[PDB]
């Protein structure tokens, strides 16, 4: 209404400040005490509302506070298609389709004068407890087969490949299995301070990432069968890629919507 069109009941948000009452983790917050983001101590110090234009800032920079498998600091949101778990995610057969509006608010440069890079959307994998049993992992974590950066004013698409395509079953479910693409822009330039929108659609052994519903990424191949073994979640935000000393970046989201039909 007076905020930004989010959906709180789904999704989590983790900050770069620690938690006092969990040393050496970020602070994070889910359904229903996310909604009370704007009056909560630390959290609103980093995801916060705008209420002259109606967006959700994220705020993000190096803090030295991370997650187990995440390396540089965060103000991002995870989602969460059942309000209240996390361990409910989706396949690439059941598919899904995110929206969102944003705009890169402000950033930092690097030492060498180029912005620093920043990671808006994602899509995440997470192995069952079935298959982390199978393989004896310590988590549940596996490859975020989609990223979405902000990166020297483009729009920037990173995916993941299995290395080998013979590899095993076993093999597959293991992170080292996956290595990066070679990265895609979108042709539209995107400067700092302007809205744009993404949207991201799932679908059995197909992903599509839509800038300004203008031009399409599609990824289709192989590597896209492969992935199907896994389930996932959607992520949006300020995953901030420096640890330079003094850089940030703040994003911001006007509207963000998640469909699972």
């Amino acid at each position: 209404s007076k905020t930004a069109k989010i959906d709180w009941s789904h999704w989590t948000v983790t900050v770069p400040e620690e938690n006092p009452d969990k040393p050496g983790k970020p602070y994070s917050l889910g359904y229903p005490e996310i909604l009370n983001y704007a009056e909560d101590k630390i959290a609103s110090k980093y995801m916060y509302d705008d209420p002259k234009d109606k967006s959700v800032v994220f705020y993000a920079f190096p803090s030295g506070v991370t997650t187990a498998n995440t390396h540089y600091s965060r103000s991002e949101l995870r989602e969460t298609m059942e309000t209240g778990s996390n361990k409910v995610n989706w396949t690439f057969a059941k598919g899904g389709k995110m929206r969102g509006t944003y705009a890169i608010d402000d950033i930092s440069k690097e030492p060498d004068g180029k912005y620093s890079r920043v990671i808006i959307a994602q899509i995440h994998g997470v192995l069952t407890d079935e298959q982390r049993d199978l393989i004896g992992q310590k988590d549940n974590n596996a490859p975020p087969i989609l990223k979405v950066y902000w990166d020297k004013g483009k729009i920037r698409v990173k995916t993941k490949v299995l290395k080998d395509l013979n590899a095993p079953y076993k093999e597959m479910l293991s992170e080292h299995a996956w290595g990066g693409d070679e990265g895609r822009n979108f042709k539209e330039k995107i400067d700092l301070n302007t809205r744009f929108t993404l949207e991201v659609k799932v679908s059995d052994g197909r992903m599509e990432v839509i800038l300004n519903d203008t031009e399409s990424l599609v990824y289709d191949d192989i590597h896209m069968k492969k992935w199907g073994i896994f389930e996932n979640y959607f992520k949006a935000g300020n995953y901030f890629q420096s640890k330079t000393p003094g850089t940030f970046a703040k994003v911001k989201i006007y509207s963000l919507q998640v469909t699972h039909l």
